[PDB]
DNA sequence: AACCGCGC
DNA sequence: CTGAACGCGGA
């Protein structure tokens, strides 16, 4: 029934697929050996494999309905391409409680499914809940497979209910009874909800971005070739009139230009209905290594840009289409205008929105750049538009325009318009080809996704997928996803949420450090006299484990031995000293990765008493448990429930004609959201507040034995990160090794370091979602443990950390793994081990004398793995992957102090490179989205002033000054300025994440912002969501909270009857005539705002180091007042 | 004082 | 259709 229209479908995606150069391919029939190794004789068609659909093929010993497969795309050795096609059937398991009589339960669904089920079969997978299982005991399972997906979901829906009634009801008739019937051995069903395309990619052990024979027997995977082919690749931008002040409307607005580039080449088509001239042919190349060559199709109007667009799509037939956020801008205004014109784009060339609303064809990848940027490129969602991209990631600045500028330059600046245009299609296409396109190509070769989907999942989903891999290829049953309880309780109180205590952090110290000015230290002797100890396993473990080579081969051990000890002596008895500091960070290498695979956590691993039998074995290992709960009691608990039973509720449910229901009618779920509320307000009053707050210390034995796939998957992608984060180190060092002596093109070296780093952290980010995986939503391998067990071990290791180096310097911020500290001088530091080869091995000791106390103290000796299968023999050994690693010695640190007293602030700081360059900026508002552009203004000025002087004092007074500069143009009350650069410093710009209706009973800037730009420009502003609500703060009213004094800056530029109803309305002023901006701006919140930044990173920390107050226009607080009197 | 949205 | 900790300024 719905079976013929998929297939009707299938058969329109085959003519666009046929139109693009994807005929379906079919092998010849071959009845000789598929082999793998004679690859070259056996008949078939060598491709590499670009991208993959589930799909419905008929026939061409079942009857009229379809085929599931799945459609394969090629591109060939010979420039040319094709389809092929694997059919498959998909399959479900039904487990039961009672093995003895497994078939009784085949029997009964043989028969109760016989209208959707093609097949059914005994099988036996590994379930690692089941004791016994390291045994090689198995559980035993029945096998359910179907023609097709449609027939699996109807095994599903009168499962379900089965499953229901089974965990639902008692039903006794005899009660002087209880031969138990078939429907309730059914205990569950297992992998029912993996979706097709995957199942089809995991067992047959597909994956795009290889290189494949397709033949009668399958796809038989060439090995020899691992370079990609290369697809022809097109990025695009558009660019559309709007409104002044609002945003465009593909109802009315039209296109202007689409600048695009195909392998290379640009492309601008042009509407001259609306562009007023004839645009000729020119190069933008912002770069030798990006060329742009852009040839022009001036048309007549807005359907022949259309219609020219389309052609050349099925001129080139791209494979790839990238844009940068295509998906919610471009591509839907493209398809509406398309309608408006009576144009169908999805027979144009294949496109059309699917069921997130995202743009996709069968033939070519939609790549939104935007994804990857929000998704891996680990950047500040301040620097994730275009232009900021662009610089960080290619290295040049692209061509800017005011978006209020575009329409009105159509006509009256055409050619710098153009410029504009095919600037964002030369910035999007080299973005994908250098950083995009690598990245998730290659991440298909090993997730068992098509491109489209990798670029665009969650990275919990990305470890998910690889996680069923391994546990698919081990013969592991997968656990059903994870759900919630909807309702926890812990000592009679109902919980509001709990979770474990996580990372570690402190704010130690405040100031400025510099290698050039000098701090005071006291060192603990008997610090030194622990690391004198020490020396001698220290460094052998040096040698040993962290270079994996022999102190036999070490040509110097006792020379570095003896200039060590003599360091260390000095500071032993010159311990209270006073000299210039290194300024170090240690940091862990993938701090909890490998934490995990030492103590070899994973969910599975976690036994609550059940069931090694008996769980030497067991690793007891400690978490933090932190609940948050009301007050109320159980008995109050019940007693709000009865007085919600009195009560009427609203269906949810749109499609029914009922719309009250009573309280037991609502599902489990929504009854508790209410329970919740009404219990929020009666703990505030009885009590009197809504949550209390728990930690307790928890305890969880982790076996070492069990089936390792788990934690083997992460070490794996660890591994994988390593390589990476490896040449990223050895670029760095390249580029100073010899290399950085100017004049170079080297340039290559710098290019190299931004592609690995952001390699490296593209990898980071995946690797570390293999953590919070056990604690995502629907999880299949969720444990609150094991999450809560790694985080306390990194705690207990960098406190350790942290309390030696604090005997040996002086540790200044410090978080989770890291630790930012200055040491004396004199502290020993950096060597290197001659070998007998005359090679050398580095040493930093500062770094070694840390990693071999975290190898006394955080190994473990309890790791087991299989030496034999065949047998089940175990070897036990000791594990420990765990080591900082340094950065540095740095030229400066600055860290800003709190405006509480004996308070500092975490996770903000800067930091300076030898050469004067900014190494780190961290946290502060210069680095995030949005925030009071002033302030993002004064932070920019102020950090690298701090590399001024020759004294701490004459530092503090090159910066006063910059301070000065800033406080005279608010006390100037702007005068100073010019009136576009006045509102642009005074903006202050938030994103609201969702629409205006759904914070509804919630104050705050952008609400009010938003509503106001609904009333004066139309509540189209406010239908989306990410709305950036631009605002000033006024003086009136007077006695008004903040709130409800933004103005939307966007006022400014409304003609000036508009603007004044509104500025009346919104002071409250009905006779205000003076409409400049400057009466307008409370001058008071705004000096208010940059004093405290002045006083956090420049006042109280010089108070802190013994300067006095360098800005006095700016007043310490009282407490600081008064700490000072002696 | 305790909460909320946004952004290692 | 990954996690927790934190800074800021808004009863
Ligand atoms: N995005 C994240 N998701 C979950 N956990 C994270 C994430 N970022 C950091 N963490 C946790 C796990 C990390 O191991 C730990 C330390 O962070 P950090 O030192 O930045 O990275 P790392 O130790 O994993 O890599 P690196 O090798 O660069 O130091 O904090
Ligand atoms: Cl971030
Ligand atoms: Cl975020
Ligand atoms: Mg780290
Ligand atoms: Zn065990």
């Amino acid at each position: 029934a719905l079976s013929a229209q998929q297939l009707l479908n299938a058969s329109k995606i085959d003519d666009i697929d046929s139109m693009m150069g994807f005929e379906r391919y079919v092998p010849p029939q071959y009845n000789g050996r598929f082999d793998a190794k004679d690859i070259d004789q056996i008949p078939g068609r060598v491709g590499w494999l670009t991208n993959m659909h589930a799909t419905l093929v008929s026939q061409e010993v079942t009857t009229n309905q379809g085929i599931s497969g799945v459609d394969f795309y090629f591109l060939d050795e010979e420039g040319g391409s094709f389809k092929s096609t694997v059919v498959y059937d998909p399959y479900f398991f039904i487990a039961c409680n009672d093995e003895s009589r497994v078939n009784d339960v085949e029997e009964l669904v043989k028969k109760y499914l016989e209208s959707c089920l093609k097949s059914l079969q005994i099988i036996r997978k590994e379930d690692l809940t089941m004791d016994n299982h390291l045994l090689g005991l198995q559980k035993t399972l029945i096998k359910l497979s179907f023609v097709n997906s449609n027939q699996l979901f109807e095994a599903r829906k009168l499962l379900r209910p089965i499953l229901q009634d089974n965990a639902n009801n008692n039903v006794q008739r005899n009660i002087y009874n209880v031969k138990v019937d078939a429907k309730h051995l059914i205990e569950d069903i297992r992998e029912y909800d993996v979706p097709y395309h995957v199942r089809v990619s995991i067992d047959k052990d597909i994956r795009v971005g290889k290189w494949y024979k397709v033949t009668q027997q399958g796809f038989i995977e060439d090995t020899r070739k691992i370079a990609f082919a290369d697809p022809v690749v097109m990025a695009f931008a558009i660019a559309t009139t709007k409104p002044p002040l609002k945003f465009p409307d593909s109802a009315v607005d039209q296109i202007m230009m689409i600048s695009y580039m195909i392998d290379g080449e640009g492309f601008l088509i042009t509407n001259r209905e609306i562009i007023s001239e004839d645009i000729e042919d020119f190069e933008y190349t912002p770069k030798p290594e990006y060329p742009g060559f852009f040839t022009i199709f001036n048309e007549n109007d807005e359907v022949a840009l259309l219609q020219r667009f389309f052609e050349h799509i099925r001129d080139v037939r791209p494979t790839v289409i990238s844009t940068f956020n295509g998906d919610f801008f471009d591509w839907p205004f493209i398809h509406n205008r398309s309608k408006i014109h009576g144009l169908d784009m999805f027979d144009e060339i294949g496109f059309a929105p699917d069921a997130e609303g995202e743009y996709k064809s069968s033939y070519c990848s939609h790549m939104d750049c935007f994804r990857w940027v929000k998704r891996d490129s680990y950047l500040p969602q301040g620097s994730q538009g275009l232009k900021a991209v662009t610089q960080s990631k290619l290295g040049y600045n692209p061509i800017e325009l005011d978006p209020e500028l575009m329409t009105p330059y159509a006509f009256e600046k055409p050619q710098h318009l153009s410029e504009y245009s095919v600037s964002d299609a030369v910035a999007t296409y080299y973005l994908y080809m250098k950083y995009v396109h690598p990245f998730i190509f290659s991440l298909c070769t090993i997730i068992p996704l098509n491109p489209d989907e990798t670029l665009r999942k969650g990275t919990g989903t990305l470890c998910e997928m690889l996680l069923m891999v391994q546990a698919y290829q081990h013969n592991i049953l997968l656990p059903n996803k994870h759900t919630d309880p909807i309702e926890r309780f812990y000592d009679g109180h109902l919980l509001e949420s709990e979770t474990y205590v996580g990372g570690h952090v402190e704010s130690l110290e405040a100031g400025v450090f510099r290698s050039d000015l000098k701090n005071e230290f006291k060192i603990d002797p008997s610090a030194i006299d622990e690391l004198l100890q020490e020396l001698p396993e220290a460094l052998k473990f040096s040698v040993e484990v962290e270079n994996k080579s022999s102190v036999d081969k070490v040509t110097n051990f006792e020379e570095i031995k003896n200039q060590i000890t003599q360091k260390l002596l000095e500071l032993k008895e010159n311990n209270i000293r006073n000299e210039l500091p290194l300024i170090y960070h240690v940091d862990v290498a993938s701090m909890y990765p490998n934490i995990m695979t030492t103590n070899r956590l994973q969910p599975d691993s976690i036994k609550a008493e059940r069931d090694c039998a008996s769980c030497t074995c067991a690793r007891k290992l400690k978490w933090a448990w932190r609940g948050e709960f009301f007050p109320s009691k159980m008995d109050e608990y019940n007693m709000i429930k009865r007085a919600l039973q009195n009560e009427t509720f609203p269906n949810k449910n749109k499609f029914s004609k009922k719309k009250v229901l009573t309280f037991d009618e609502l599902s489990y779920a929504d009854q508790v959201i209410h329970i919740k509320k009404r219990l929020t307000e009666y703990s505030r009053k009885v009590y009197h507040r809504v949550k209390v707050s728990e930690i307790v210390e928890r305890e969880a034995i982790v076996c070492q034995r069990e089936n390792p796939f788990y934690v083997d998957t992460v070490k794996s992608f660890r591994d994988r990160r390593y390589e990476f984060k490896g040449l990223a180190k050895t670029w760095k060092g390249n580029l100073s090794k010899i290399d950085p002596s100017d004049k170079h093109a080297r340039d290559e070296a710098k290019k190299m370091i931004v592609l690995y780093d952001s390699l490296q952290l593209a990898h980071k980010v995946i690797l570390n979602s293999f953590y919070g995986y056990v604690m995502r939503k629907g999880s299949r391998w969720y444990s609150m443990e094991m999450a809560g067990i790694t985080c306390l071990t990194g705690a207990t290791i960098i406190q350790m950390a942290r309390a030696l180096v604090e005997r040996v310097g002086r540790p200044l911020e410090l978080d989770t793994d890291g630790i930012w500290c200055i040491l004396p001088k004199s502290f020993p530091e950096t060597y290197f081990f001659t070998l007998e080869n005359g090679k050398k091995l580095y040493l930093s000791y500062p770094c070694s004398m840390l990693n071999y106390r975290v190898h006394q103290k955080f190994t473990n000796h309890q790791y087991q793995e299989l030496k034999d299968p065949l047998n089940y023999i175990y070897e036990t050994h000791s594990e420990n992957t765990i080591f900082f690693e340094v950065d540095g010695p740095y030229k400066a640190m600055i860290l800003p102090s709190s405006k509480e007293e004996g308070k500092g602030i975490k996770k903000r700081y800067a930091v300076f490179n030898e050469d004067g360059s900014l190494a780190e900026l961290k946290g502060f508002e210069l680095k995030r989205r949005g925030e009071l552009q002033l302030i993002k203004n004064f932070q920019s000025d102020i950090f690298k002033v701090f590399l001024e002087g020759d004294t701490l004092e004459g530092c503090y007074s090159a910066v006063a000054s910059v301070c000065n500069r800033w406080l005279d143009v608010l006390d100037s009350h702007g005068l100073m300025l010019e009136d576009e650069d006045l509102v642009s410093l005074i903006c202050e710009n938030r994103s609201m994440s969702k629409t205006l209706k759904e914070y509804e009973g919630q104050k705050s800037t952008s609400i009010t912002t938003a509503r106001r730009l609904g009333d004066f420009l139309g509540e189209d502003m406010v239908k989306d969501k990410g709305l950036q609500c631009k605002y000033i703060i006024s003086s009136k009213p007077f006695n008004a909270p903040v709130t409800e004094r933004a103005i939307p800056v966007a006022i400014f530029s409304a003609d000036i009857p508009i603007k004044r109803s509104f500025l009346r309305r919104w002071t409250l002023d009905p006779s205000l005539e003076d409409l400049d901006i400057r009466t307008i701006i409370d001058w008071g919140y705004y000096r208010e705002r940059l004093g405290s930044a002045i006083q956090k990173i420049i006042t109280i920390p010089a108070a802190l180091q013994g300067v006095s107050n360098p800005v006095p226009r700016v007043e310490h607080p009282d407490w600081l007042k008064r700490k000072i009197a002696t």
